[PDB]
């Protein structure tokens, strides 16, 4: 019973906590309260870097446009983009930064790319994430306010979507292996779903953490035995300034991975 120690581990946390899985080889999922609303903070990455390969489908150039950005548009929290200030970045490593290292200024400057916030909404909506919706930029969109709907999707809605341009047809096979590499790549996820998993299995995720604690992590975990499993949680507590549970996730990921 997943229920049951999930909903021990939530009451202990003192948290809610959303959690959809997919399991592709068989089609077995495992959802709990994946079918509402969750502040996403940072895992948007995912359906914004989605989007920027999307549009490279129609312009063979896009990824290897050059991006000459300005100190100006430089954000607190900016490793990869403030490293590369002198020479800039192409479209494709702004990609994997947003990515890898979660940079905000290389998301702002692919969100100006793609045309503005409505632009990645408008992508969510093509690929059928009904959910999905962005509502500020970063790093404004990470306050995870109770009862806020602002910069939120849903569990299930986040889990289909990872499975259609990671695992599915929504994306060009170059496009979506460009897309599984740079979530491979991940450089922030150590203690999260990937502290959970078989330590043979390869995991490609993106966390995501804010206010009262926001707590998520998506990844596709690749088994050493069967098809790729599609895994997303969210949690969220009480307090304004709870800290980050990165060990609830791994908790979750301990528990679901068991019942595989
Ligand atoms: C989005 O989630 C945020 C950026 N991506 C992050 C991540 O995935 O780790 C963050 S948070 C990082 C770990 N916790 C510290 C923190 O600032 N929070 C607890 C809020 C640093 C990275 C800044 C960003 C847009 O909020």
């Amino acid at each position: 019973s997943v229920d049951k120690q999930l909903a021990e581990l939530e009451r202990n946390a003192n948290g809610r906590l959303g959690v959809a899985m997919i399991n592709t080889g068989n089609g077995t999922k495992i959802l709990y309260r994946a079918a509402q609303r969750f502040p996403f903070c940072s895992t948007f990455k995912f359906m914004l870097a989605a989007a920027v390969l999307d549009q490279s489908q129609s312009q063979p150039n896009l990824l290897n446009k050059h991006i000459n950005y300005h100190e100006s548009d430089l954000l607190s929290y900016a490793p990869i983009t403030r490293k590369n200030l002198a020479h800039g970045m192409t479209v494709s490593e702004l990609c994997a930064a947003t990515i890898q290292y979660s940079d905000n200024t290389a998301a702002n400057l692919l969100i100006k790319e793609l045309g503005g916030l409505a632009a990645v909404n408008q992508f969510a909506r093509s690929i059928g994430d009904q959910m999905f919706r962005l509502d500020r930029w970063e790093p404004d969109l990470n306050t995870a306010r109770p009862n806020d709907p602002r910069d939120t999707t849903t569990p299930a809605a986040m889990a289909a979507s990872m499975n259609k341009l990671v695992l599915g047809d929504a994306l060009r096979p170059a496009q979506r292996s460009q897309l599984a590499v740079w979530l491979k790549g991940n450089t922030t996820g150590d203690a999260t779903i990937r502290a959970g998993a078989p330590t043979d299995w390869i995991v490609g995720d993106k966390t995501g953490s804010g206010d009262y604690g926001t707590t998520n992590d998506i990844a596709v975990l690749w088994p050493t035995k069967g098809a790729p499993i599609v895994l997303v949680v969210y949690f969220t507590q009480r307090e304004k300034d709870a800290k980050p549970r990165r060990d609830v996730l791994a908790s979750v990921t301990k528990i679901i991975l068991s019942q595989i």
